[PDB]
């Protein structure tokens, strides 16, 4: 069964430089990560950093998650990630995306022992 940490790492956790793809990295990569299969996920971000840089963050700048939970953290350092977000024609199942490359930081929810990334909340 899928955990939490294994459905973030799935969901977000591109490690590279920066995004490269053949052709539209959203479309390839929300698809491929099957972001795409029970709903058009209608916005995901990808991170290119090592996934001990993303664990990290966890002991880093605590902040207020969107939904009010306190367990959320902003990464101190900008991280290279890319926005996923569904365009206007994007029906289900014909999910398309614009792809927005940026350097920000980082904010993820952590939960569990060990404490690891579990939810992508913001970058700012
Ligand atoms: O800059 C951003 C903003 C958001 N995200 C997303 O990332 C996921 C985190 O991972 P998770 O494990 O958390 O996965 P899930 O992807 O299942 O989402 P959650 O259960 O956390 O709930 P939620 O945040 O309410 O999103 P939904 O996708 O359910 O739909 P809505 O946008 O509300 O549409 P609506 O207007 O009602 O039709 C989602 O929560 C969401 O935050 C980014 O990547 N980057």
């Amino acid at each position: 069964k899928e955990t939490a940490a294994a459905k973030f790492e799935r969901q977000h956790m591109d490690s590279s430089t920066s995004a490269a793809s053949s052709s539209n990295y959203c479309n390839q990569m929300m698809k491929s990560r099957n972001l795409t299969k029970d709903r058009c996920k209608p916005v995901n971000t990808f991170v290119h950093e090592s996934l001990a840089d993303v664990q990290a963050v966890c002991s880093q700048k605590n902040v207020a998650c969107k939904n009010g939970q306190t367990n959320c953290y902003q990464s101190y350092s900008t991280m290279s990630i890319t926005d996923c977000r569904e365009t206007g024609s994007s029906k289900y199942p014909n999910c398309a995306y614009k792809t927005t490359q940026a350097n920000k930081h980082i904010i993820v929810a952590c939960e569990g022992n060990p404490y690891v990334p579990v939810h992508f909340d913001a970058s700012v």
